[PDB]
């Protein structure tokens, strides 16, 4: 039955990384993890923000999102009783944008709700996969052959897709040079919203090298130019930043802006909207796959449960947690073997904050009540 | 945790109208609860392609042996365990919808709540058949407007369309008014249908072929009145194709026609992503089907009124213990887990023509 | 020659309306002059996605450290020095617009003149909220017509649109009349919106989703009244896409929403290249923002009247020393270099909630 | 503040060339340079006409343009006070066409105005590049290999694009034969409004040889056929003659007539309109690059300042002045090194008439006052 949200904790942690993540919007080495914990009916839901300190991947920031949480979202929900996560989400007024901020509340609500039922999260969302295929995305690196080697280390691990982050002045080389050593691997690029329609003919060269897709080659907020570019090349386009809702997905696919969607749960505003994005794509015969945002095991586990839905037909960016952190914020390991990630068992996300360890890396912590 | 389907009953009832109606039921048993669903296929293929005879064959020979004795994580897993077979969406909906009801009852949660709805009441419309003349049409619309219905549906046909719509809109300038064209028209009728445009109908329902989308798209370019699709939307990919082709701007969503609740929610979500509304169509359901419908209707893109009016308008006495009665054009969501309604087993037995039990 | 940005102040004022409004200001100091700009983001994300809290964070932690102590050839160079970051156009506009004002003041040249304008006065329109009934609408339009406004904007909403427009056009057959639909409609409203067509509105402003262009394109095919875009044009490439898709024929151009003066001139020029007009939208600005707006509005494709009406309509007392008062629907361009207006520092201090200074 | 135009000089010079310019509209060896000097507020603005004695590249002529200047344009502006170059341009009535003639006035006005402010021209137009990438365009020449050698001399100089003027009965050869010796150079052709849609399949052969664009292959005044041809070949089209305004640019790009625009400042009517053309292209994600019209250092310097704007993303035709003249009309050298041309320093254009030398090559000179 119904659930009452009695308290909310905001806990910000920073976690040292392991590899250096050198995307076309910059280089990333460390990681701030904004956690929202919702309390009610003797259980708790935890979710993790995917917004950055500065607006580099997309428009939101930790600073603005916490203001929004403490000044607006949390007051609207605290002390209130809800029938389900859709009602929580409904209660956050008509505020514009800020999907990731909304996702912290909404996804925590899903975790809390599932835990009141004693049911796994993926199960309530309609998924019945018991593990999910994952690939790896490899940041920018080295040179023509001396990067066919980092691919090597991952193909030997059984990862089911290799994604190379390219960018203006570094692209066609690895692709032929990886299709070189590995003529048969599922291979993709993250063209990193780097290019413009100007760069169209160069991108067509990637065509023979048989990629499953080219990811977000043009502006992060664009659909129209992508639809133009898609007509000029044979390699399918994959959208990321430009699909932030199910109607964006509908428009992108009706326009022909892409044939594949990188679905990032928090980017589209949470699980319910992700299911819609997922079903909209499916109705167009377009697959989705699960994006990653360097999450701790909270975010990683949310991603894994979402990925159990049936239109997740391409390997996601949900590789092994041990790849990123010497120690994660949860107790459970989230380790893929042979490119298959198992669904962590238990109610909701199936994972559990390591509170003692979290405390040692916490830099902010607030409680909110009605 | 997961649920095992241990047993299934098929009960075929002949329920007196207020002539009879054959009501096929499926009851799935597991975990100390049961799920019940109602078939909407007819004895002969009239509204669509399926029949009771073909459907019950498929259930007992194929669908039921596939699920009996198996353990499932959710209703989607039950449905997936049947996905090799083509079409037969109403037969499939029987299993799928009973599975939803069973699953919800293992959790103790209302069905609509599990599907993501949070309405406590749903808006209901009324359907009128062809009347003898204009004033007889207007007198019955006036009755139903006074009862508080929030949408008026008129059955129209070639020779009788502009007249009743005109007379009605004249008497009732501001009501929500729609028509059901019952696939009785052709593209040569475009000029006549366009004559409806000045009376601001919310939509015209399925004027052209029952399985068509493409000619509906053409007709939509020729008239300004929105088209509502019925029989040609039997899946989420049909809804996508319909909306993207401009075959219509509204979908009459019938849960069993598209294959059950999960696929219905996908139709609802696809429509929503296009900013097109859906509404809940009806099929003369006993309280089992009516309750499944009321629960589906609590979802937020059900933005036009549905054919889930009072059970008492159809049946002397219903097969369930709970009254489903709308007041002032609002049907309350029946309280309880799953559908929130309960078969009256003794009354049921007095109207049962045939029953059978199946185990693994 | 080039300019060095030596210092920046953020002042947040609470300015009494004639209830209060929070007015965030940025003052950039260099070369013995200063540039001032005003933020248009709200405390919560209502008109669009940004907030004062998020914006000020971005300024002090990112934008300001990027420019403090650096030397620039022009305001475009200042803006380029921030181009790694995504969205946040109003936060960016604060820096960009102060940079324009500073730059113009190092040269001794009016801002509008540097952007290529040569109007000495700009035409102003009036905005009316929902009134109780038709005659109350007409009485207020009559007032504003007599004051000499050159465009009447009516706020409309579902249930209240054709009536006020009809009553107004009936009383005023030749005035320039427009409506603001405030994203309150859907494609199902096409038939109702088309009913506005006979009253010859100059445009309907953003009837569908605030961030949409594609559905607006569809709606434009269904009705003959021109659509004006607001929130879905946040850049020159948005303006191009909007005009080329046929999402609208007019753009409500708000300087801070698109990221400042340079990008605004690009929106203005793209529109012009399509032969589509722009007009200057408003955001309840203190005299700082109003003056930036008046200066932008002097450009030649600002061919419909703008929301830069009298400061006295909003504020008991303004933050600047100069009165910005329109007479007979003409707002004079404030004289002087840059914006031609000057902060009243002592009055400002009496209404300051928070201030801070930043250096390299 | 405001500026008053008190006097105007028209000075026509002829300058001996150095190389023979053998375009598909004819062979050019010498060069008439129409200069307009505007006087006001103790400074002067100088601009240079790009119209020819005869209408070979486009429709204007020196003869008709000077008539228009002396009979119409100059009378409208002399003794008048203006707030900026846009107001000067506004004051030249609604006269039709004659963009180059208008450009002499307008561009001189920009120079004059910038000089009253003491600011560089490019700076006022919004550019902040400190030098610009340039290529070379090579007229019609020799044969298959014995022209891969003239390309040679330019690649050794570091020019960042090589453009070959082709024409019916001389085209596919050098391209494979230059892509031959120089498999990696940025290479283009100036198809010289020579062809018609008839010639479409031959042009598609240039496709593998990897040109950045094919320039104005069809009629000089056409958009529609270019949009058709663009659909038949993979090499982007570049428009020149057919874009004479920002609305022409809008129409060309909305139609798909080209993906690149050769922006010639005087052809579109001056700096302000060039900025608009530049921004319109940018809004479509189309680059521009700077055309050349064999200018003396006055025109060359105007071109360099315009080229500082951000959508000038492809190398222009603004090579070294020493390539064209044994002596230029200005004092300053305008020499590129390694395909980079520096912005000449100083207010306005940053260059200065060499009046003593100009006098020795002047063939006409008039003063006009109010
Ligand atoms: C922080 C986020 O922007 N980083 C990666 C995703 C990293 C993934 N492997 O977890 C990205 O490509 O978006
Ligand atoms: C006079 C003009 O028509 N000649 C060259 C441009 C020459 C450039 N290199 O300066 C052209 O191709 O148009
Ligand atoms: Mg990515
Ligand atoms: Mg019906
Ligand atoms: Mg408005
Ligand atoms: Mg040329």
């Amino acid at each position: 039955r119904m659930f009452k949200i009695e308290a909310a904790e905001i806990v910000v942690a920073r976690l040292p990384l392991k590899f250096r993540f050198e995307t076309s919007f910059g280089v990333q080495t460390h990681k701030v993890v904004p956690l929202l914990i919702l309390h009610g009916e003797g259980v708790q839901g935890v979710a993790e923000g995917t917004m950055e300190a500065r607006p580099m991947y997309r428009e939101e920031t930790i600073c603005g999102a916490l203001c929004l949480l403490r000044g607006t979202f949390l007051p609207a929900i605290l002390g209130q009783t809800f029938a389900n996560p859709e009602a929580v989400s409904d209660a956050l007024g008509s505020y514009r944008g800020n999907r990731m901020a909304r996702a912290m509340v909404e996804m925590a609500a899903w975790d809390l709700w599932a835990r009141t039922l004693g049911v796994p999260l993926g199960t309530l969302l309609g998924g019945h996969k018991e593990q999910v295929e994952v690939g790896v995305s490899l940041g920018i690196q080295a040179d023509e052959q001396a990067t066919v080697d980092l691919v090597r280390r991952h193909v030997e691990q059984g990862y089911r897709r290799i994604k190379l982050k390219i960018k203006p002045g570094w692209d066609v080389q690895p692709v032929r040079a990886t299709r070189e050593a590995f003529p048969d691997i599922r291979l993709t690029v993250d063209a990193n919203s780097a290019y413009t329609l100007a760069d169209a003919g160069r991108l067509r060269q990637l065509d023979e090298y048989d990629l499953t897709y080219i990811e977000q080659p043009l502006a992060w907020d664009d659909l129209v130019d992508h639809a133009e570019l898609a007509r000029r090349i044979r390699t399918p386009l994959c959208l990321d930043e430009s699909v932030a809702s199910a109607s964006d997905a509908r428009k992108a696919l009706a326009l022909g802006a892409g044939g594949v969607i990188n679905l990032k749960v928090a980017r589209v505003g949470g699980h319910a909207e992700s299911r819609r994005v997922h079903d909209v794509a499916q109705s167009f015969g377009a697959p989705v796959w699960c994006g990653g945002m360097l999450e701790s095991g909270i975010g990683r586990a949310h991603n894994i449960h979402l990925s159990t839905l049936s239109n997740f037909r391409l390997p996601g960016d949900t590789s092994s947690a041990s790849r990123y952190w010497e120690r994660d914020l949860i107790q459970e390991p989230l380790e893929a073997v042979d490119g298959l990630m198992p669904v962590p068992q238990g109610p909701g996300t199936g994972v559990t904050l390591d509170r003692e360890f979290l405390a040692t890396v916490t830099e902010a912590q607030e409680e909110h009540r009605a």
